[PDB]
């Protein structure tokens, strides 16, 4: 059950790097 909590913070999570870098400038 915590498992589905992970996965759920993992698809956002690499959001933020690839958009991490386009808040950058």
């Amino acid at each position: 059950n915590w498992f589905d909590i992970t996965n759920w913070l993992w698809y956002i999570k690499l959001f933020i790097m690839i958009v991490g870098k386009k808040k950058k400038k």
